């Protein structure tokens, strides 16, 4: 995937988990021959789509990373709705894969188990990056060349 | 339906169930006189809409196939929301039927029962392909000729 | 309403209830002076929006008819979400009333009770056609004439 | 506020409660010295957005009035989804305030208590009309002038 | 951030809490070198998106502030849906961060605890303003300059 132009936008709310997701995404990229993806940090998940929109103008794939954990109020629901609506719109507006590596969990324990920290069962940041690269390559093959 | 240009995009997440959906889809297409539909694989359901969008540009119908099974977190809900929002937008943007053969189940048992395996109650992949082809033929008759 | 150009698109999933809805729609149309509305059948509710979009280009109102009954899986929810998002978009894109006569029930008995059979409490097919025609006539009044 | 061009669109479903909302709306408009608002009736809440779209072309603000009361089926949910999606889209397409005076209650008593009868705790018809007028005035001040 | 043009739109439903969110927003802005953000008041949360849309034409970031507290009817859900859908669209239409500082809580107690009063656990008005400003600065760096 060495010719793929990859961007990663990672939210910061939930610093340690977000750092873990970003590390996983960056390692997949480097594993795939990309040592220099564009990496941008934003404060919360709601800020991701507008930045992803900008990044989609100059990249073949964008990986969105973040962590949303339910609390005591309906806020969780609306944060997640905004992200889903935003990322879906951006991908289709730009005809560019925007992989969703934004964790949406009920508990912190669940988020930790999915961030690819040392004891985690999985890494959604890494998975989201494979998805982004694989889709970019597939689109490259489907589009105009001769 | 021998003149209809059909594309099938299939998510890889639950590989065995996805293989089963694709088999049903392909057999329907072949029975209707189409031995060579455009078949594209993607990694996860979220990746389907952007690829479906590309395929809608030069096909009369697109069949989306995949399997989303609910787990411990709200992830299931947001994957399904993205797929719904995306496929709906793509079909209307492109004025092209995008048939939904993306299983959205609570259990693996339920998904298996709907993948048209020897013992399955039904085959969602075959059903979605019938729907895509029937709708394309209907649109052809509705539109400009002769 | 003899001057209004009416289309009716009806899904075939749950055939007898759909037939019942279509009968109610046709009777209202005839009563309002329209013996020959454009009637198109599709396989499932998900196929309605793209066909409604096509019909909206050539008609003053479209009636969407269908039956979606909840089963074992979350699939009901997303089918209904798709229908709602699609018809809403189509109505506003085309500035054309698209009446929602798509039943969304928990049981078959509920669906029967709203299909306007001899024993039914109401006829949603008839209701949706009144809604479509009334709204078309209202828009005709509000828009440019002399 | 005497120079704002106001339109009101009110659905007819639950006629008495719909009339109460409308009286509250008209009272506010008269109280603010408005030239007779454009008043349009539609059959059900789903018809409101397309008519509000037409009204927004010729008015500084639109008040949407209606009553949706939950029953036995999931249909309440999808009616409200459609209204929410439609009105939000119309407001933004037209850059015009569309005030949401559409009651969404679980019971008839709840709707009555919010419709501005002598014994009502609230008057949501009046409130929506205040919001419409205020927002129109705010926009006028924000936009281009001497 | 002294060169960023900031706008704040604040709903007046729940006056005291709104004032508190606004104070947090203004303090963050002042701390980052902005003493004079554009501040606009609206009556309800549903009015925010149309005003944010106007503000986005003339500003680098917009902070939406407000308070939606659940009551006895589903109406809370649809207000929050409208705000979520609206703000998300406005941000992407305008390619401008629209920060969501609209509290969505089950109780008045919860809203007070998130408004940054003296004994509050957090200040979401302050948080939303940091988000808006950080995202504007990020976008400035990503976009065209020499
Ligand atoms: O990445 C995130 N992850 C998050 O978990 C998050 C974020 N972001 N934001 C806010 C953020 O998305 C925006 O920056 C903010 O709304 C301003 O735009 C949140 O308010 N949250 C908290 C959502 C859950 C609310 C809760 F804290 F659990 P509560 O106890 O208030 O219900
Ligand atoms: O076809 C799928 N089928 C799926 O079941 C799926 C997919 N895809 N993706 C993610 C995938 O769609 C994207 O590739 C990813 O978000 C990157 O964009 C998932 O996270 N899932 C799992 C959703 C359910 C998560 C769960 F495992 F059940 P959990 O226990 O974490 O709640
Ligand atoms: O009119 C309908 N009415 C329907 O009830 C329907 C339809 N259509 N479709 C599918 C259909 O909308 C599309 O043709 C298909 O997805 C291909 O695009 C469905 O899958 N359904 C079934 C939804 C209910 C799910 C269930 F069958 F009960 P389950 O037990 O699998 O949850
Ligand atoms: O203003 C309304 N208020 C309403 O309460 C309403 C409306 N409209 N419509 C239908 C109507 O919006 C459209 O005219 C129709 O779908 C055709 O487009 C409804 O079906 N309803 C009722 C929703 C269904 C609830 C119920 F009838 F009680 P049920 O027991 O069937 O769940
Ligand atoms: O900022 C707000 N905060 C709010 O809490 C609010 C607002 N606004 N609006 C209405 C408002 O958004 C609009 O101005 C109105 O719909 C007209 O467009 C409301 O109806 N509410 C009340 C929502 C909850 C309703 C309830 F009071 F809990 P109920 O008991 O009626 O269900
Ligand atoms: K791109
Ligand atoms: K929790
Ligand atoms: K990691
Ligand atoms: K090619
Ligand atoms: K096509
Ligand atoms: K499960
Ligand atoms: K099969
Ligand atoms: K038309
Ligand atoms: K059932
Ligand atoms: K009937
Ligand atoms: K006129
Ligand atoms: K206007
Ligand atoms: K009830
Ligand atoms: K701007
Ligand atoms: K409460
Ligand atoms: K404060
Ligand atoms: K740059």
């Amino acid at each position: 995937a060495s010719g793929v132009r990859l961007a990663i936008v990672a939210s910061s709310w939930h610093g340690k988990i977000c750092d873990a997701l970003l590390d996983g995404a960056r390692k997949v990229a480097a594993g795939c021959g990309l040592d220099d993806p564009t990496v941008v940090r934003v404060l919360g998940a709601i800020e991701i789509p507008v930045v992803a929109q900008e990044l989609a103008r100059n990249h073949d794939a964008v990986v969105a990373l973040g962590v949303v954990i339910r609390g005591q109020t309906p806020h969780f629901d609306y944060v997640c709705d905004a992200v889903t609506q935003g990322l879906t719109r951006v991908s289709l507006d730009s005809s560019t894969p925007i992989a969703n590596g934004v964790l949406t969990t009920n508990t912190e324990e669940q988020a930790l188990d999915r961030a690819g920290l040392p004891t985690s069962a999985e890494d959604k940041g890494a998975q989201a990056t494979v998805a982004a690269l694989a889709t970019a390559l597939t689109l490259r093959e489907l589009r105009a060349h001769s």
